[PDB]
């Protein structure tokens, strides 16, 4: 009963990710760096669909149209001799002190428009790259003190920024879509647009809504305390969900980035379920770093961990719903009329039913149980591997 | 240099609130019942605009029709009498046993109904009472277990839910909005809508959006670790902050609803100031509950501080953005540049435009400091009445 | 390969949670009550070793001493009948109204001599029934202001009524020990000796240090963002864990008092690894509420719940250290090392010991890998029954 | 009514945090380094006591004896020019690669052994600078994962370390004693001796207990969601305050080092009035970073801000306490019974005090308010400086 995976699980996998030196904010790197050629044949021989990029991942920051037609052309012959493949790339608007106020919503308006020019350029390279989806982290977006940023104001350079960029992707007839990531905070203070429901509200204020949807991770979710397959749920309800970062996180503290699997188990056990269930078809990518106590054979050791638990995860959530004793309880708990519309007759009718209020007996509908123990002991039973 | 409210102030109770016995998850009520007169009185002697309930607070549940006209009745009689208002109305479907999975997401169909059919009864006595919002928040609407709700599911009972009332609202021609309130968890495990986010994205797939709001709270969004003046400066950029609930609340725990200005006293500051600046001109309502260890005198006090802190931190924050030093401080950090597009002149101009990257010097941008840390510390000395 | 729970697996249950009624902050009770005999038995039935109680859960606050008598004769037949014992007891000195500022620290001095009064007659009713370990939760001990308390005097008064304790206890030659359990908040804003660490360093003040011990419990740590194993491990590293609860809590937040498994199950895992390790011989005690959507039946399905996972996570932790290729992966990262003295030679030595500095080469020392990653996913792979 | 620092009021600065370069997980440095020497003197300036620093931060790491000497030749140099103190000092056992799994604790042997010799180097050159107190932080002490550490054998090594500086100190009759500093995590997923009570309990089992106390750090035991004001006085309580570290941090997430008086403000006005009360006379050190968005003008006004905020404190405490309306207030609250003894009648007369039980009164007890509330807002109105 192995777990192996194939480029058909659409398993992908930032180079930074297990490109990550090491670095944090208490010490050096730890391992040295990754040619992005040899992440990309590493990755393919671990069963990996693709890989994604930040612009200064690939070309070193600052690089003459030499150098970088020169990476890309390397990057490229990779790619070909792999069978890899590039579904989402996203711009580095955070490492450099020139967006340490932001990209987007730098109160500095010179920068705020470098900040699209860099973007735009990667746009285009992504598309070249075959590119579906392309990601939007605001990690300087926000603040640590409450006179430095008007929100309002800042919304507005906001929204004023990704229309731009929907105004050229339309113009230049590309076939990409946009994903904002949103995240409580780190590093600054607090970061605009927390979280998935600040992200989906926001984006019904652009100028075209359809071209924007949102790339939620575990850990960003985890880090307000939130409950992250609800939050999943809200964004498919609305037909939102363009890509989904994995990862692990233990609670709220500083982002952690752990493999797939680890921090809160059972929350990735409902993930797992909700995502088949629902038949999301985009990638399963991988935002993590190996901790820096590993050595290269610990990231690769640490890569394929992610992959591993995603696997044994769904065979888990599959079994599970497919149990009989599972879809009796599921009946008795009253799922079943969870999806019955509460009032298909109309609001007259509703307004006319006596056994709706003036004849309902509160206290014989009070005396139900829910029998949601039961039910959950059968989802725990199930993802231990210990039904009989 | 005194602090006296006046109903020009806007400040609205809960009767809930100041009527709160002490009763909590470990000990038993340590203050006798108030009668909704005598609070009315007491609150009006205090210097408020208003009180709020909801129906269950004015007639005791399962009242027969006789006994709840003698209750609103009295209840009318005392605004008469003192010139309260109450500006907001809202339901109870989260004491009774018969809510323990939720109102209008009870797995139960029967319970949903019934759930809608006590909302409607309180709209048309709300609108009597001259209540101009009404208020939701499904406190029993969630889980504690993965399985036992689909959240797609309830997402489409939610959103049925609303539309009926508003397609009641509609069809009665009453001049009533709704206000949903997000809490991320507490009562249940998970609360469904959990944050202002998830509430206003919610908000945009309703029929009619126009008709609901959000009603944010403090102590709610606290909860979950995030910057309530950002959540609120969202809420009013997207034009739905319809009302709000003031409290305080000591970080991630159990919702303690502490009086407003304890809890976190510079994110107060901060939340007054915006309001100010903004123009919100709805109620200031307070929705918190005076210590248990507190007799009734104690309870009056805590109501009387609420109002104070609100008038001190607004005083404080007129002077703060009043200071020409301040003025200039603002200018030093461009906030001024923050409100000014960052493209007006358009796409193509943009990407024409030499200087802002081709040109663009990154590292003379990068050496510019915010100033931040001295526009705080004057915010911090106008706060603390230190400015000299 | 099932997991059927026996008395010699030493599993008990407070009377108070197969117990609660449903009542929360926000809703009235959904349960009737249970008769304490009524539960005796069921638990009996379902495996379990023991009950422990709080005085008021026996007897009826106010009972005379008649009544009394007769509650505990009733009980008294019920263990006889059932071969149940009753390792550990403890005082309610938090749900009486006149406990609302503490028991032992309470400000009012007459409430602390009652406080002592009221636990001296249940220790006495404690040894009678048999009981080893007395707890004491000052769930009350603390407050939601700073100037309400003068935590060096509320120190003093605590640590004068535990040293009152255990000179009554020594003069009456009683064979109990007492076990201080910590809780960082809730009902309180804050409370004195929030975690296991606060109670370890208080014990080391008290006139009889050895009489005193820890009563940890999941949730509790779980709430200020700590790793149970790793508090778990201190507490029994100074040889004071006397008593443990067991339950299941998802993050910081309100108390949930969930069935144990539930919750961090990770943390689950590694805890019960570290008890049994250990050798851990003291009661397997569960403090958890059944969630109030249940009836009769989903409460003795929750406890059985708590019983099975113990068992369960038992198993994998068994297989996990008797796995010979974990043993292999545990030298691997130098666990085995991390045993040795690190200078058993002594301090001269040491100084003296030049690959101990002037010669210790640091750049290889800082490649070697901690191969950790790989450790951790054999861990996950027997958890989850996937080895292979 | 100004607030300017005199070396009088004990105000130290860490090199490392006006030296902080502004380098963070996710981004590049955005200040030059700074020179110590220059550090020394600007401080001075702005009023300074004196300052700290890690081994590292004065002598670069893999300095010969012969660069040592002149680093050292150079700082002194700076001291005496200035008047500055070095009262306390540190060793970086965190930076370097080679201190990836911990420094005392790390599993391999001979890292231990290194990291006690580059501490012991570090504790001769703190006794010639004139350090009195010597801090250790094992930011490196913990793991990401639960195997990768047996927490017992770790405690092991821990003491045994301790133990050894405790002996080598004594042996060569140095005038300096070991300050403790915990933190819950960050670098580290979970840090041994994660809040002051471990770190209080774990002392007691020291060799040569009177040696050792702790370094509590303001944005420390916040992350945990603690009280500070409240885990301060119990290591007063216990006499283990031997240094403290005061910044800013706004609730549970990442370690922001903000300036003092910045995150929770009131809880920075709780612990000023303990500090103050109970007449603690040693440095009050500020390790802080100035945010990344400032330049070095910004350094320095946050490095002053910080000063001034403690003044500002120290002001509204002292008038808090003197105002005779508060000290009525304490009396009306019964502060004034907390610190008389409970029982100073002893055991005997306790139990045959029918006061204490048979005759008490609990119901009109109970009905006695705490006014908790009053207090509390005239607690506000002295730190907001709205008296009248």
């Amino acid at each position: 009963m192995n777990y192996q995976p194939t480029p058909e699980d659409r398993f992908t996998f930032g180079l930074w990710t297990v490109g990550w030196q090491g670095r944090d904010p208490f010490g050096d790197a730890t391992r040295r760096a990754l040619d992005p050629v040899e992440s990309v044949r590493r990755l393919a021989e671990l069963g990996a669909h693709g890989v994604t990029f930040h612009d200064d991942d690939l070309i070193p920051f600052g690089s003459s149209d030499s150098e970088r037609e020169e990476h890309v052309k390397r990057f490229r012959q990779a790619l070909d001799d792999t069978g890899m493949k590039v579904p989402m790339a996203t711009t580095n608007l955070f490492t450099h002190p020139v967006f340490k106020d932001g990209g987007f919503t730098a109160n500095d308006r010179d920068v705020r428009r470098y900040a699209l020019r860099k973007t735009i350029r990667n746009i285009d390279l992504a598309v070249e790259l075959g590119a579906e989806t392309y990601v939007a982290w605001g990690g300087r977006e926000g603040a640590e003190s409450g006179g430095a940023k008007d929100v309002r104001d800042a919304l507005d350079r906001m929204k004023e920024a990704f229309d731009l960029l929907g105004e050229y992707v339309t113009s230049q007839g590309y076939d990409i879509r946009f994903a904002i990531e949103p995240k409580p905070n780190e590093p600054r203070g607090d970061i605009l647009l927390p979280t998935v429901g600040h992200a989906l509200a926001f984006i019904e204020r652009l100028e075209r809504p359809e071209l924007y949807g949102v790339n939620p991770e575990v850990g960003h979710e985890q880090m307000a305390g939130l409950n992250f397959p609800h939050g999943i749920a809200q964004a498919l309800w609305a037909g939102k969900l363009f890509h989904i970062d994995l990862n692990g996180q233990n609670g709220i503290k500083y982002d952690q980035d752990l493999r797939f699997g680890a921090g809160d188990l059972r929350a990735a056990f409902w993930l797992v379920d909700l995502l088949e269930s629902a038949g999301y078809s985009g990638p399963r990518h991988f935002d993590f770093k190996p901790p820096r106590t590993e050595d290269f054979d610990g990231v690769w050791a640490s890569a394929a961990g992610c992959m591993r638990n995603y696997l044994i995860l769904k065979e888990r959530a599959a079994a599970f719903r497919a149990d009989p004793e599972v879809q009796e309880a599921l009946r008795a708990s009253r799922l079943d009329e969870l999806a019955r519309p509460t009032a298909a007759d109309g609001l007259q009718a509703l307004l006319d039913d006596r056994s709706a209020f003036e004849e309902f007996d509160v206290d014989a509908a009070a005396a139900r149980g829910m029998a949601f123990e039961r039910l959950d002991q059968l989802a725990m039973d199930h993802l231990l591997g210990a039904r009989g």
